[PDB]
């Protein structure tokens, strides 16, 4: 292997088709599948693989219930063969802990996980299937990282990591790897306010992550990384199109500078986008409320316009569905000339919104960027909660 | 590797032997085992393996109920290991959708699925386990394909597909594939009315594939296609000896030219010939009603002779047992100076013909030719329907 | 690879080590274990495997319900990882039917299943996981082999089968493979009257087969053969020590040329023996009358003295548990100085012995020879045949 | 691969990252998890594996019932990826036995069980997967050894093994091993009175081996090997810090030369220890009565100092908690420019302190040094009994 540099462009993106689709708690009704949630899929040059947080016990075991639960010492990031459906059988153990990234440089995988008490959680992290370097909370409240893929240039794998209130300022870095092991921290810089779970991709040279911010805005920060100087800015998607959730109404102008504040109830759900000019797609639920339905919005130069919208969209979940976190992911390794754009959709299921079950747990959606008019439906859950019960 | 090259002259067959039987019902009745239909087999440089389009569903799971249904986006084509049963854990997802073709032309395997809405369908093409090409629906209804392999020669890999009408005319095209990309699109020409489902197989440079016509007729559609100039003809199965399912008792006379029509109650099932003057042999299902039996007549001429009829015959499961869709495919990297022809049957389980299981699923038979007069059974699914009730 | 040739001696064995153990029925009471009968091992440059027929169906699934049956289409010779229980999750499917051997030739692996109805069965031999040759019955009545492998010397890998009545004279022949191709074909010479079941094994350029007479003889036949000329000799181990199951009690003098008769009520079960002058090892069931307990008994020069008599002996399964079927398998590849006996007992559960479940299937035990004097304990089954009903 | 050589000096120690836990009890509740105790982990150049010796039988299955039984047929030493929970489908079996050790000698891995009655049992060594070399019991009396890794220097592997009285003086000696063939074997010297169940690590050609006394000592006998010499001392842990259960409170000043005895009511439990002089961890469980809590106490020059206490400490499983067996390993194929200390701990549940249930089974976690001063939690086993009731 040689190391991944990102020299192509972003692809341009009209539609966004099927990738994958692992159907698990449809499966987990009767098949040996874990409990997972917080997932995400990130590739090789190999291929691609589905990565999630296990709860430590299978859906139908009764050491689901509880599983609404964050921070166990029962969780584990696992990562599996894309398309099946996480098993205790078929999944490769990446790290212990309840918050994590992962991302492949060109050579190996780096793998983090963060586990331990509130007041006292630690990262560890992996390179090529080896511990090789661990991190103590900084702020001693969670230590927590991204919950979806690293990207690396000429081995540099940045990773963006906070530790502090989920309701208040906290402290966010970035941490600069090489192999595993820190070339670089930076304290965060620029004007979002609150930083928590950044969905990462990069073209160019550049790398940009779009978070989530837990305490203030419904309109999400956004980090723009140089993994070749190692520094960075941080802002908000400017756009009047708000996609965190809770969110209230989209305003008639977005803000580049500052929270947008209201919405009810939620503080927030981890998101993405890929911000490439007139070629920009915004994912958020369709409900502005709740975590329910997916729809993908074209909104040219949202990245930079107070007054952009949408000119185009798809919706990947209807909003009589349920969806979760989403999040950015590219096969990197392809054999095209640009990079394109893919991203996955987590559908929770179980509590708390259909808490008639003692459970929670998620199954996976991806799609990638087309160039062409693709027709679209909905790519829900499609399990029967009743079949639970 | 290296491209296949259709150089060989098709064996000469006398008797079918068993390949292989995954007993996939049998096993599923207390394993953890997909739901399934539309199977297939097809091979590479390293060896053979069984296909079909997953439900999303193990068979004993509460989410078996409705599996009659034909589309939804819980199904994905899978592959796995030749004589396995398809489980959760042993599958191989090659792409995402409800209709399905899949091939290698000796470097990597080429993989299609469609997916969506019956108006707004697109199929997705994969190529080395990793997407290339997206195709967006020509009609509007249903855009679908041919439910076993396709066939590669010197890096060439035809595909028919079909969008528009069951029941009326539709719009048929082969589109012709180098690596997972478009070198060409071909409307259907020649006097096959309706073209679903076919099943193909190559020698001496010549691809044929033997389909369904689900609108006129009982007598089967041929299509015959150089894959190095990439054009085509097409027109009927010329003998008496009909093939399709339902259709009426054999004529005195076949017709190679225009559709026989008549029987009842089914509109068509995919089957397959294959096609080699004195060495020809036709499958279809013993009931010219329903799809109960299978049996292989040789029938000299088939191709060529409306007056051609069976010379000698091999059941291959009996009529007291439900049969379903049959295709070719041919280990074409076998260590032999001939292509030697192989078949498989969907041995289909539950709905509609059994309506007291809410299910459909299927198991899977596969034989190949030998010169040999080799003695037969019945090669039935084998499980009972009222151990699942 | 390169193809095995037999230049070792057989190693000196004064007891015998425990080598493998699956355990199949204990686990498979709670785990998705495939029911089987007629096991083996065989090894090959990487290492050993199981075998065994498989009945197509889980062990606790109600379709084991009739597995006494000896022969249907859903059987398959499986193959899995050494020590592990067969599972559909983890078996290789071979071939499919119901009779069957296999071997490595040191390049690659030959199988071979018998299927189809009793008077019309037929062989398909497979060579590098590819069907190869195929053998119609020659006799009309239930054509079968080995149960257990065959052995290879310069690629050229004899195999004995049978044709013909199990309770009167048969149609018994070598054939002679290379790589899965017939090259020459013996009728069965010798004065063994009825030979089924051989388990065989090679040292310095000689194969000997050890096997059951169904018809008369308490005593076993010997088939000694030569891979190089292709010839054989036949007759009966001479021992007055009778190994077939059942036998009368061991008279005073055995019979080389003709079968001793008697015993009851059955009319005989595969077993084997190691036969090298001095070093010389019979094994049999403790009971005369049914497959329960297995001891080996050291009885030098058993193969030509009709007065020999045990030495040693070493009890493998106590005879207050059941056994089943013995054979022989080295590991030609092991890295010694000479070929060490190995052999596997199957432990038979379930019917006709008992009937008070509805199945029959086994597990394995396997040992090999040491020139230590090792203690011994009984390498019973070890399932509580209560805890299934 | 080259031969490991212990070129490199132990890694200092601050705390203890999370590396592994397999979760398997909680799983195994509703999953097809294998019965399993006395587990440990080894390393390879590829990676680490978990081992453990099975029971042969599911958690939940039928067979689970008498699983405090030490030594049956069916017991095993099973290897698997490491935080996989062992199930039957992805478990290699080592060899069969009740007692075993196990390392990896940098080209191959040397793998050893013990089996057989208790008056009678014998070792089978396998190397590189295949069996080498068999020894019979020298005393008559359950033959045993190490239970966890053992370790190798330029080809040779020590292996510590006891025959004889649990309660009295026994035989124990240390046999040298080289591609599984015995190069010496020492009779036990030294001042320990009693060894079982050593666990070994290496570091600059010195291999230190913390045991456990059975007979007399709640202080752990140690055992300190030169590998090239192939000669050995061996003595007590100095420290007044008793690492044994039972044991009596910690005396005022420890022992190095004689047994400190007291403790009530259980006479021991496998155990380790790191000894590096000022780097000098002990681990044991934090009641002194049973084996429940586990705590790691950095004791300076505990293995030669009576006087030495705890500077240090981290809990690693609370006293709520059950616990149970303890060992050492290494990744000493790292990249690193020292040897990280590494250590399980086995998480007991069900009899005979749940006795509330019928079976014996546990889980694992393991951790490994770090430098840095990292928070701590309990890793507990996690499951609810009442859930298996
Ligand atoms: C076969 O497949 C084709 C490819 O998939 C498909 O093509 C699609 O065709 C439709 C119809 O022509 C196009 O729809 C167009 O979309 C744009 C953008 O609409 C989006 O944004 C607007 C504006 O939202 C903002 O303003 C409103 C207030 O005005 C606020 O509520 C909102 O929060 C924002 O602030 C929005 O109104 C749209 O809402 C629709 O969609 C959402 C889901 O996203 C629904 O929840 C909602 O009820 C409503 O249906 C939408 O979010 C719009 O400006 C155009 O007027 C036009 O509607 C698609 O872009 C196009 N897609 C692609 C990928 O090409 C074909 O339609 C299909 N054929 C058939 C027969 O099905
Ligand atoms: C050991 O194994 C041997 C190898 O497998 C096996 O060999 C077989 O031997 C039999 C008997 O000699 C041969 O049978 C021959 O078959 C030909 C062709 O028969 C097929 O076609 C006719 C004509 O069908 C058309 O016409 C009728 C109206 O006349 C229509 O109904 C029909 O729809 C067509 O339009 C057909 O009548 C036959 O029907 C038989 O088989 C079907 C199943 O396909 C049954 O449903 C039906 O009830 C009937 O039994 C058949 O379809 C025929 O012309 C000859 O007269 C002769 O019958 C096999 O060809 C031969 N097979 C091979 C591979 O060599 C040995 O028999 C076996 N030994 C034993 C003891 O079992
Ligand atoms: C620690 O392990 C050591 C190694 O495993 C073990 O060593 C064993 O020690 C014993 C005792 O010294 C030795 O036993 C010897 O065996 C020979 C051969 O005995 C076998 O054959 C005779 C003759 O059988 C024929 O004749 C009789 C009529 O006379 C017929 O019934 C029969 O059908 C034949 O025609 C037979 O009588 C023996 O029967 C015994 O064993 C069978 C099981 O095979 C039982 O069913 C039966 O009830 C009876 O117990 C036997 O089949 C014998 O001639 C000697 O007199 C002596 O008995 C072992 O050979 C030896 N094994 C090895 C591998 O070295 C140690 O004993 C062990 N230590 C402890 C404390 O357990
Ligand atoms: C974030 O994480 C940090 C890193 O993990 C963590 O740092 C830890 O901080 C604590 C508090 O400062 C330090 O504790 C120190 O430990 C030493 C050693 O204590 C151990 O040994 C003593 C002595 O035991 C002997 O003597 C007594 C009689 O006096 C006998 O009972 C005993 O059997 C021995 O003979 C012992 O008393 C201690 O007991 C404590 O811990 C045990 C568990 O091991 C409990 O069962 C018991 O109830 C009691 O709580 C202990 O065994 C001590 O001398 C110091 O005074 C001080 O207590 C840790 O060393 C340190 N760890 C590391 C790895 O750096 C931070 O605390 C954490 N932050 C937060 C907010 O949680
Ligand atoms: C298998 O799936 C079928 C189809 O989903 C299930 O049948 C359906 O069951 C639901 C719930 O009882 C029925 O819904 C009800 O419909 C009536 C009339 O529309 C409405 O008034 C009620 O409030 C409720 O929504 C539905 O009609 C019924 N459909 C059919 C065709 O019978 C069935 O229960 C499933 N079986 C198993 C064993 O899971
Ligand atoms: C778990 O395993 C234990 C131990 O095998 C089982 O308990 C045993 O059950 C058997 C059958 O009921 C008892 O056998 C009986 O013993 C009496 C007196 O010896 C005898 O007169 C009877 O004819 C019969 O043989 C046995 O005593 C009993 N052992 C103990 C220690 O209780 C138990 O049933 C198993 N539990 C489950 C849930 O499988
Ligand atoms: C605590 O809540 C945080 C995380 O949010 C939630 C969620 O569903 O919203 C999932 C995570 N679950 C896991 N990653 N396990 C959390 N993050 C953690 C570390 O708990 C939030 O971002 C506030 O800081
Ligand atoms: C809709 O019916 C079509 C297909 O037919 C049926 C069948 O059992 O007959 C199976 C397919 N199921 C799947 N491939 N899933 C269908 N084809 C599709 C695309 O639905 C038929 O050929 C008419 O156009
Ligand atoms: C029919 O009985 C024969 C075989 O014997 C039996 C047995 O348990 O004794 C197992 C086999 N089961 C299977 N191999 N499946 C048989 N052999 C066959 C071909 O049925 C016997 O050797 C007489 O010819
Ligand atoms: C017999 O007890 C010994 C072993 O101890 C126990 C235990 O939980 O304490 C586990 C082992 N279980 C297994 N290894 N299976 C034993 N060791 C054996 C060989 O039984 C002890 O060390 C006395 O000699
Ligand atoms: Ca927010
Ligand atoms: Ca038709
Ligand atoms: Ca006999
Ligand atoms: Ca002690």
């Amino acid at each position: 292997g040689t190391f991944l540099n990102l020299t192509k462009p972003l692809c341009e993106v009209s539609s966004w088709h099927i990738l994958s689709k692992d159907n698990a708690i449809r499966i987990g009704e009767d098949a040996h599948i874990l409990v997972t949630r917080e997932p995400y899929l990130s590739c090789d040059p190999q291929g691609c693989r589905m990565f999630a947080l296990s709860q430590g016990t299978t859906l139908r075991g009764r050491h689901a219930n509880g599983t609404i639960h964050d921070r166990s010492p029962f969780r584990a990031l696992i990562s599996w063969e894309m398309g099946q459906a996480p098993s205790p059988y078929n999944v490769r153990v990446e790290c212990i802990g309840w918050s994590s990234t992962s991302c492949h440089d060109g050579i190996s995988r780096m793998s983090i996980c963060m586990s331990g008490p509130n007041n006292n959680a630690s990262a560890v992290v992996w390179y090529g299937g080896r511990p090789v370097t661990e991190i103590p909370s900084w702020a001693g409240n969670i230590l927590r990282t991204q919950e979806s893929e690293c990207v690396c240039h000429k081995g540099i794998c940045p990773v963006v990591m906070t530790d502090g209130p989920a309701n208040n300022r906290a402290a966010t870095k970035i941490i600069y790897f090489k192999e595993g092991k820190i070339q670089k921290i930076e304290e965060l810089a620029g004007n979002a306010q609150h930083i928590e779970e950044c969905s990462c991709y990069g073209a160019v040279g550049v790398i940009k992550c779009v978070c989530r911010d837990n305490w203030k805005g419904a309109n999400r920060p956004v980090i723009t990384i140089d993994p070749e100087m190692m520094t960075h800015t941080s802002k908000y998607l400017c756009s009047k199109i708000l996609t965190d959730t809770s969110r209230p109404n989209d305003p008639t102008n977005g803000n580049c500078d500052a929270p947008i504040t209201g919405g009810s109830p939620d503080p927030g759900v981890k998101g993405f986008a890929f911000l490439d000019g007139e070629n920009s797609w915004l994912g958020r639920t369709i409900s502005k409320d709740s975590r329910s339905g997916y729809e993908m919005l074209k909104v040219p130069n949202a990245e930079t316009d107070t007054q952009s919208g949408p000119i185009s969209h798809q919706v990947i979940v209807n909003n009589q569905n349920w969806s979760g976190y989403s999040g950015a992911f590219i096969d990197y390794w392809a054999n095209k000339e640009c990079f394109n754009p893919c991203f996955y959709v987590e559908l929770i299921r179980g509590r708390p919104k259909e808490s008639s079950v003692l459970w929670t747990s998620n199954s996976i959606v991806a799609l990638c960027g087309s160039k062409e008019r693709l027709g679209s439906w909905s790519w829900h859950d499609g399990a029967e909660i009743i079949y639970f019960k």
